[PDB]
């Protein structure tokens, strides 16, 4: 038999799989999609473009540790991702800064200019727990509205006033005229996509990778010690609690007779469409094409679990299988859908590295 | 007594695997299909490389048959991009048609024979066999010694390591010899690349949910604990029955990828070089699978003792080792061998898909 069942061929999965098969251990790792990678999986499309199925996945984080880790298995086009928002008719950097209030309402205010005149409009909050505090209570009302109560509205289906603070917390405010999306200190994609790491991470002997299986469809004959699952918790549980909201996404992926189609990878939409994004994957991969390929992103309720929803009664009913899991004797979780935490790719895998240090000592 | 698992664990993700698969899976039998590489599709297995070109890690794979039933079999998992592979042979420094034909006659000799007179001019070389046997006697009886000297004898004794008398007729008889102008490869009715790639093919295959699919997994490392029924083995006999007769000679090749800076590198799909170089041919995969790019890649083939199992030694030594061989395999009970490697078959991809299939009505009797 083997020493590990891994539920999950995402980074959850995949990176204590690594681990594990670099220890000695014999893993078996398996997921219920034809494929490796989970969320960041990326393949070639029929026009021979290199996208990402599953939405834009852009690697970033601060962690050395994590980038030095994944280093064993990729190497790395040196990248920071832009993201446009479409306002007004216009194109503004978001996260807000300088340069967003300046083009929007036509000022010419400098960076410390800008401190007061967010000073000027932002209400004040008692004590902020809603995503419409934390933004409010930093830029205004006026600014709160174009940017971020319109998308999160159309993303979660819930109003920034229904959901913790953490969710719309996740893009800062800026006085400066930094327009990265991310300030990590670590930006860069693998240099052959996501999917070529992958099979890096998972290449040792060790590792016996099953596809297109549910782990309940073996689980009952095949030989192992301890279970590391990666997928949602309440339906470990046979959804004993009920059904805890995680929401989904639906992908319309389209390829253009034409090199560029967007001024920056991603686009977003605030005010307008059903869609909240379109991205463009050549911007994030660097790929040379004569065509190229986008993705529009539709918010859906139903749908394979992409988001937790970060809100105090999902908080507590996740509590309740928390209190399973933890009691799950021969069963570890992790990951975000496992464990019910909004988490980047980076976040993962440190949550997986440090789980593997505890199984280790 | 223990539990009943999988109604077929299968040997294989390659033609012969996947074919019994789906077809298995279809049918509403649990299936495990498991190989030890870490992807499907045996040798048919496509990649995009790492300047984005579409290839075939383990050598050209053009797909031909005359078959329409496995033609719309296939055509169940994937459209076509109709191709219609050409091969040039560089024999006295020109690149010439092989198959030996009208053209391949004239340019080499610089003759002016019509189709009917390189009839006559074949008859007036070929040398007599009273019976033919080895691979020296299909080409030497029907287009004489020098110019199978030219285009069999260098490429056949580096490919095997065997001079062509060292091997079956059978070999060599695969290029047929022609006084027409047609410098096809096949002749076949139906002849197109998976539009594409195999490897999407595949995954169409293998999609069905009674289909587990392991990778990174001998057989041997599971079939210890994991429950089924009957198996379906398609990888080397001997290997399957621990050797017990000896070693099975299969052939092996070691592929040497290159990447350019160019549009196009070569003349045609392939170039073969029967008298030159340690390599027998080089392919250039976007004559193959249409891709459209600015750059191009191609692969060179080197003939190999040891490696991977890719081509079984058609000769009357290794015949008798695998009647052996047989005798076990038909005694297994509960095993059944099907593809190129396990019934030690020199098969075209149309071939095993075609065994496959009735090895299937077969199993459903
Ligand atoms: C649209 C989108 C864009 C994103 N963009 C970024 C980004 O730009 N930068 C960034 O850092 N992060 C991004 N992320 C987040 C990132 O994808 C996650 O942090 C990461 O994918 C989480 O990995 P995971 O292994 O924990 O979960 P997953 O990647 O989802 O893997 C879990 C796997 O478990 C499998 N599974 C679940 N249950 C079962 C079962 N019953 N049987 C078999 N298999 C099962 C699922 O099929 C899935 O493949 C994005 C996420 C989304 C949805
Ligand atoms: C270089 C080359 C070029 C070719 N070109 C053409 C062509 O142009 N046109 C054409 O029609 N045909 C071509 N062929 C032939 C074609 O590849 C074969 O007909 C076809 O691949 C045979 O399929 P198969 O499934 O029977 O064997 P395979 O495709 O080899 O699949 C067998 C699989 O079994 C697996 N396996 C074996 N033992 C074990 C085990 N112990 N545990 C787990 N897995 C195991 C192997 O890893 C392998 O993946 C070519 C072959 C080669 C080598
Ligand atoms: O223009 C915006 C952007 C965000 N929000 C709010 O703030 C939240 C967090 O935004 P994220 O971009 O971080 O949410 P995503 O998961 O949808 O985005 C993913 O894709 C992005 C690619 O553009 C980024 O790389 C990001 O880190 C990655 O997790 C949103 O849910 C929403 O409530 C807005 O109101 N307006
Ligand atoms: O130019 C040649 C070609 C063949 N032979 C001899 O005849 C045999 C049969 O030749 P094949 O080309 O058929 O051998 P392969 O299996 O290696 O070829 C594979 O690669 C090819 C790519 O051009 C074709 O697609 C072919 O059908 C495919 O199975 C060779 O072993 C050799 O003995 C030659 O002497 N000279």
């Amino acid at each position: 038999g083997f020493d590990y069942l891994i539920v999950g061929a995402g980074f959850a999965g995949s990176v204590l799989a690594e681990r594990l098969a670099s220890s000695g251990q014999r893993v078996l790792i398996v997921d219920r999609r034809p494929h490796i990678g989970g969320n960041a999986y990326d393949c070639y499309d029929d026009a021979g473009v290199l996208i990402h199925p599953y939405g834009p996945h852009i690697f970033h984080t601060n962690s050395k540790d994590v980038f030095e880790y994944l280093s064993r298995f990729t190497e790395w086009r040196p990248y920071q991702h832009r993201v446009l928002a479409s306002v007004d008719g216009q194109l503004l950097p978001i996260p807000i800064n300088l340069d967003t209030v300046n083009r929007l309402y036509g000022l010419n205010l400098t960076s410390f200019q800008v401190e007061e005149f967010f000073a000027s409009v932002a209400e004040k909050v008692e004590q902020v727990r809603t995503s419409e505090d934390v933004v409010v209570s930093k830029v205004g009302r006026d600014l709160y509205n174009k940017f971020f109560r319109g998308y999160t509205r159309k993303q979660w289906g819930l109003d920034p006033s229904e959901l913790d603070a953490s969710v719309t917390a996740r893009v800062p405010t800026r006085t400066n005229r930094d327009n990265r999306y991310f300030a990590d200190t670590y930006q860069a994609m693998p240099l052959h996509g996501y999917t070529r790491m992958f099979q890096n991470m998972l290449s040792s002997p060790n590792i016996k990778v099953m596809l297109n299986t549910d782990y309940r469809e073996i689980a009952d004959f095949i030989p192992f010690q301890h279970m590391i699952y990666t997928g949602p918790v309440d339906a470990f549980f046979d959804f004993c609690y009920g059904k805890l909201p995680y929401r989904s996404l639906e992908f319309r992926h389209e390829t253009h007779d034409t090199e560029q189609l967007l001024p920056t990878g991603t686009v977003n939409y605030p005010n307008d469409y059903a869609y909240t994004r379109v991205s463009e994957f050549k911007h994030i991969t660097g790929q040379r094409h004569h065509q190229t390929s986008v993705v529009y992103e539709y918010p859906r309720a139903e749908g394979d679990p992409y988001y937790p929803v970060p809100r105090p009664e999902n908080a507590e009913l996740y509590k309740k299988y928390e209190a399973l899991a933890d009691a799950a004797q021969d069963v570890t979780f992790v990951g975000r859908l496992a464990t019910y935490r909004y988490y980047n790719m980076d976040q993962v895998v440190a949550q997986a590295l440090a789980t593997f240090r505890r199984l280790q000592g």
